[PDB]
């Protein structure tokens, strides 16, 4: 019923009987007295925790979904979902997914899962990939990182469901403020809440948001058995960051747009990548599925060695991760995509001098000035 | 370098040598090894703490000031500043200050401090009040609560300084995002950080921000001896909330303006108080010293008992405090100003049907709809 | 450093500049590259100094070169099991923790062969270790809730002749009472949720070991599976760890008092405790455990177990163990309820078997609560 | 319940509905008024359940009806002192904590009469309590760093004839070892920063008392001066409290061992410890303290204190006390540095007087570190 910004503040904000705490108290207890529960629901912290459930309820509400489950990290959420793929079955994804996701694909392949990478940006590429026998899961990360191409969630989902397959979107990049995979036709939204959801670079976490009750049971059973559960204090921090998610994302987007214009005016910048550009190859898909184009920007630096440029920022921080209040810069070839061969990177279109920006909430003019200073050198 | 929104994120964000943490680690240690420091700076947690210091550096930076000191609560910040006034000396304040401030005034009065209240909104009231002998401190809270009247900080500061007095502004209401007391000529900005600065209703804290080094030494000596220091985990929470202060405040103000228009349109609303209204009795001062008119709104409800109105809200929370992400509603006569007598409230213009809103960051249309449903109800 | 000193100072990394005695809590998920001489901190899932300090402390308690912590005991166990290939064999006992058995089932659905055996007799051991492609021998000792014991040194000897890794789930005893690595095992496994953190306010797991290749594999899996604990959680475990020896010794001393109370009760039948002189593996307990632990179980004779549970006013009725608060449960109604009555009888878990987890309350208060509850 | 049980369960309020054994941490500053059966919780500075639970625990350790906790020990002290009116007189000892003297100085500038006395002699007492408008008698026992002791029961008797309130700053001993209220005092004052929280990771203070009028004044002051602790801090103090008794007894046991080491060292002169038979007030120690504490001091004869301080590799050289980590300091160089050398001379604080605060490390490790330092 409540709109999105209200859901961020009040979703899962369960009342405290007797005392009336507006902010729910933090449930750190690992164990529970059984005899004084009218309807015994709480037994042991790995299985049940009120603070964790409140965060879950909040996240589910952001997508008007019945279910969410949180995890110790984004990788743990992914690993859980992927554990449901059985020997002989096939997962179709794209060869530009997050390295952590690809690492889990590798493990799945050890366990008799056929991993099929595909181009999911053309009708022919989609058609080919989705014809795989025993197709169990289609894995969409959109926008992709660091080239920021997109995949038509609704179209891939329609075609995947004709094959009986489950569709997950890793929605970490966009956050539910900007993109709603379940509304688009997908079955699962996957997040690293470590990024923009928690938003303050001070907690690790993951989440799955979905509607299927059978999936829910399998996911909860796996979390309980594998024990990849987040702590109560961590859930408190994720929940606390969540209040400002909409305000932060919109600030980040507005600034990214400013930085994109700076970049397009620089003599030492080549190609600029941003989902919001009108010449973006999938601009129509961007317009149809994203309420705004996001806070990640990438560009080809032409002024010399990228590693020298990285040392010149005095406001952007050089490091990995994204979505936080502090603006970050990295060079994928030297950092996030370093474990790949130079050949694989060239094949992926990731040039040695491609630079990636994760825009924080600092003043846009300070960020633009820092960027311009770095680019000009001297 | 650093404009305001940048200072919120990076003010006091000291590098971690060796490990390189972007978010500085939380220093919970009460105790320090003497032999492990090049120069002996850290001795004991009550006196020194890096996490507390980082918060202070951030706060000072928001007003481009050399000094800040944080406290276990806003009351503690106020108590510290007040402790500097000697018996036989006089504090001049507005009649409508925070009850906690008045509680501190009463406490000081029993030590021999003279407390004089005055109308600081008129040139005659200012001239009268500042003519009190032994004037040591002029205490300005603006806008006031719950009537949202406004005092000209620059003007009162110019006159107070001619009398050699220190000027403090309780700037909790506006936050440094909207009002800069030191730039307006005051000597000290006082904050309850419990409110908008931390902003998530999950930690108590206070702060003083100022420029005078002698004041700095006196303030720190008192905090150390009185022991009204905040914990490191609390400073961490305040600092974390600070990141989004400007985004929060601007959302809150934009929604407050929306709610003000809903109130004005309602046939069961009498007076509406908001510093942004053209007919606000101090509109010119508001325009001169506040960058936006804030997120507190108050109004007289005409449609029946205040209690019945309060029962009808389903999004606004009925409680005290303000500045947080959750929207709050209160009836001063029944809640915050309940200690005063009925006669005292009348004298102060706080009527039984005066309602106060503290606007949060929820969707403006959800908040507007909740308010309208409440106004239109009748049981 | 001796044991008690290692609890306080293990992993207590100096704060250069400031001199913090208690190391500051590193909550940052991300790291500036240019601020490190030679960069070793990149991202919180991979690296975190607070987590590393806890790991260094834990490793120190067993004089071992390595430790890795996890979001839970289950996650530590899952990590170790992930190194067993389909077709290969894990040998364990049928009375292993239900969570461990849940993980065995998960592994078995990937094609891991799980064989259960009697590891308390030479013939049972010989038959178990005869399994081809034996990769891992999983020892939980003492067992719960009957408190039987497996000879770690003897089983490890035989297992190593077959080239197998040996892990001991040492949660029950803690490293204060039992040192699996010194006894010959390859890995100590812990739910730090229990006695290690000790205050029932944080979930966590740990593996402690000496093999460098194992180390690389365990870390690679934790990074990829993402089953990492939070920094604030590591702080709570580390903080609880300071008093582990003091807590355990209080708990054992009280457990011993409660055992004699139970043996004197006309409404109590069999009493189980690793320290009783007629315990069937008494020789092994003595050679293997410096003290017999803080868990007690007994057969209640005085009426329905639910009514017994309803009569405690100091013991708390709930699961978990090892904490400062004393807990009581009835396995048939609680921990082992998901079993059939037939399976429980075969395991020797009677309908009126009661289990106590002794906390650090005054022993006289606990003894009086117990007697009052028993109503003998 | 008995003492060790009170540490674990004192203030351990039921979580209705959910059943949390460890109570959840109440961080909310504000409360919904319509959701309360009868409005008790309005605002965090005035009311907070986590804080109240800690207060309930602390009161219970002295079988007292009231306790109030503060942001620090100084804040508790400041609160109690605010109740003394200008023109009234506080009597204290010449050697109280420097923070207490700072508060005395603040009070003296408000017009309070401060009088220092020897509360060790019957003459020093009778002279002190003859002060005209005597409102408060301030006892710190044992004293720091010479560890002299004042008879609480005797001073309290005489002070009560004069109608004065009596407080004991009982930080040194903790409620495990000394019960000021049972001894006849009106208030127990604590820095909970020290042994009560016990892990050197939180600041706090507490007052424990029985008088309802005092209770109202104390709460009105705290609410107005706003010297309130945070919820997370109260959680940490409360969590540390569980093990207070176990820790204190470990510390005392080790202190006795260190005292024996000191007595046999040729570079040690006088040794101060309340448990020594030669202690000038040993009878009073025996009557007032269940054990003689965890603090030891001694004269180092081997040269300047720096020579000794630099050699410790286990003891940490820093201020504070009562924590799990053993600490060493030289009062003249550190805690009592602001004093002139003349003032220290008069107080009997020598330039090479050393003070040990014994933690919970293994006693033989601590003894060895001390001997190594002494030997060079
Ligand atoms: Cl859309
Ligand atoms: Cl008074
Ligand atoms: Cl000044
Ligand atoms: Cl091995
Ligand atoms: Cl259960
Ligand atoms: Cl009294
Ligand atoms: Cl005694």
């Amino acid at each position: 019923g409540m709109r999105f910004g209200t859901r961020l503040v009040h979703g899962g904000r369960r009342p405290s009987a007797g005392t009336g705490d507006v902010v729910p108290p933090i449930h750190v207890s690992t164990t529970y007295e059984r005899r004084a529960q009218d309807e015994p629901r709480y037994f042991y912290g790995r299985g049940e925790n009120p603070t964790r459930e409140e965060l879950e309820e909040c996240l589910a509400g952001l997508e008007r979904a019945p279910f969410a489950t949180v995890f110790s990290s984004g990788q743990a959420a992914a690993a859980t979902l992927l554990s449901l793929v059985r020997p002989g079955q096939c997962v179709v994804s794209t060869d530009d997914v997050y390295a952590g996701t690809d690492g889990l694909f590798d493990l799945a392949a050890r366990q008799g899962v056929r991993v099929r990478y595909a181009d999911l940006t053309t009708p022919e590429g989609i058609a080919a990939a989705l014809a795989e026998p025993d197709l169990a899961l289609v894995w969409i990360e959109t926008p992709t990182n660091p080239l920021l191409t997109v995949v038509d969630v609704a179209e891939v989902s329609r075609r995947a469901h004709e094959r009986g397959a489950r569709v997950v979107v890793d929605n970490t990049f966009a956050s539910p403020v900007l993109q709603q995979p379940l509304a688009l036709g997908a079955d699962v939204s996957l997040y690293s809440t470590t990024k923009s959801i928690a938003g303050h670079a001070d907690v690790l976490g993951g989440a799955l948001v979905y509607r299927d009750a059978d999936l829910h049971a399998a996911v909860r059973a796996y979390r309980t058995t594998a024990g990849n559960v987040p702590g109560a204090l961590d859930c408190f921090l994720v929940r606390r960051g969540l209040h400002t998610l909409s305000l932060r994302v919109h600030r980040q987007v507005a600034t990214a747009r400013v930085l994109v214009e700076r970049l397009r005016a620089s003599p030492v910048v080549g190609a600029v990548h941003y989902p919001g550009l009108p010449e973006h190859p999938q601009h129509a898909v961007v317009k149809a599925q994203m309420s705004a184009p996001g806070a990640i920007v990438s560009f080809d630096y032409l002024g010399g060695p990228a590693e020298r440029l990285l040392d010149r920022f005095t406001l952007f921080t050089c490091g990995v991760s994204l979505g936080g209040v502090h603006s970050l810069v990295e060079c994928p070839a030297l950092m996030t995509h370093r474990p790949l061969s130079a050949e694989a990177r060239a094949r992926r279109g990731i040039g040695e001098s491609l630079i990636r920006l994760s825009v924080g909430i600092e003043d846009p003019q300070d960020l633009a000035e820092d960027l311009s200073r770095a680019l000009a050198g001297g």
